[PDB]
Parts: structure tokens; sequence; C-alpha cells
């Protein structure tokens, strides 16, 4: 019985229940958290891909106003992202049940979309999409944790310091609405 796991759900809900963001830029931002899957159920001696798309939650724009994400504009729908390929592509089932398959090289960017760049629109919110493709028999997984608003500034400050909290790399690196 093939099953897909995520791992490390609990760091997740911990942005999820603040509505998550993350940073795009013109040359790309990795994610945080790191997206990884636990898989189990692959014919271990079969040939596998694993492939990455973001596909939008809902059909409608999103502002941060007076402290609280609202929706908002006429919705219009969004076709999902590009797709990124592990770079383990393509591998045995036994390689890809082994260990935790890791998409933490996938950077997310507002222009380009190529190669490992992807490209989302800003102030949408994106769910990432998991494609496992027998070397073509597909299946896809999404976890409902993972989803984030693209934006080209984190909007919720406590976003921002829940990413300082967990991202070595925030710390490295480092107006509000109202009516
Ligand atoms: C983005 C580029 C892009 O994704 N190109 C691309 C995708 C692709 C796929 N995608 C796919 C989509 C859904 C899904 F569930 C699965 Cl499993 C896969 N599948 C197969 N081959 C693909 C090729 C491909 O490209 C190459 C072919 C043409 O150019 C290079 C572009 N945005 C406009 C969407
Ligand atoms: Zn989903």
């Amino acid at each position: 019985e093939l099953r897909v796991g995520l791992e490390e759900s609990e760091l997740w809900l911990r942005f999820k229940e603040l509505t998550n963001e993350m940073i795009v830029t013109k040359n790309g931002r990795r994610m945080f958290p790191v997206l990884k899957v636990n898989v189990s159920g692959l014919d271990p001696n079969a040939m596998y891909s694993f492939l990455l798309d973001f596909v939008a939650a809902d059909n409608h724009r999103w502002k941060y106003v007076n402290g609280e994400w609202v929706p908002g504009g006429k919705p219009e729908p969004q076709a999902p992202s590009c797709v990124y390929i592990h770079p383990d592509s393509p591998n045995f089932g036994a390689h890809w049940m082994k260990a935790p398959v890791s998409f933490s090289k996938v950077k997310l960017t507002n222009k380009l979309n190529g190669g490992g760049q992807i490209m989302l629109n800003s102030l949408h919110k994106y769910e990432p999409r998991i494609h496992i493709v027998r070397v073509r028999m597909i299946t896809s997984h999404c976890f409902p944790e993972t989803q984030f608003i693209a934006v080209t500034a984190y909007q919720n400050e406590e976003i921002t310091a829940l990413k300082i909290k967990y991202n070595p790399f925030a710390k490295a690196f480092l107006h509000h609405h109202h009516h």
C-alpha cells in the first residue's frame, strides 16, 4: 500500500496556524520549512522519478490588513506552477524509501522559472504537490499543513519571528496596513 507521510509535520503546523509565508525574489529563495516526505509501498526494484509543483490553494488574492489575512479580488483561476525534478530522478524505489525524500534545494521566484527555480504569483496561496512517476502511472500527494502565501516581503511579523526562531539561516540574513 503506497503511503506518503509528511516529515516534521508539527513544525509545519506552527507556521500553518499563523498562515505561512514564503519569500519570492528574482533569483529565487529556498523554502522554510523544507518539504520532506516519507515514502512506503513502492516497488523497491522499479524505477521512479519524484516531481514537485505548486497548486493554487484558492482562486483569489490575499491581503494582510489590521493584523489578519483577508481575501479579495475578482477570483481569477491560477494555473499550477512548473514542475521541479528531484535531482535523484530517476532512481529505484529502494532509493526513495530508505530515507526521507527532501526537496530542500527548490527555489521560489517571481521571475525566472528555469531549472530549480519555480515561479509563483505574489499574494496568492499555494500548496506543494509531489508527483511520483513510475518509469506513465502517476500518483500525486499534497499536505494542507504546507500551504503558504507567496510574498515579496514578510507581512505577518509573527511569521518573521517564527522563521528567525527555527531557521538557523534566518538570523544570518536578518509598513503595516490599517483601515
Ligand atoms: C513550467 C515548465 C514545466 O513544468 N515543464 C514540463 C512539465 C512536464 C510535466 N509536468 C507534470 C505536471 C503534472 C504532473 F502531475 C506531473 Cl507528474 C508532471 N510532465 C512531463 N513532462 C513535462 C515537461 C516539461 O517541460 C519540458 C517539456 C517542454 O519543455 C521542457 C511551465 N509553465 C508554463 C507551466
Ligand atoms: Zn492539497
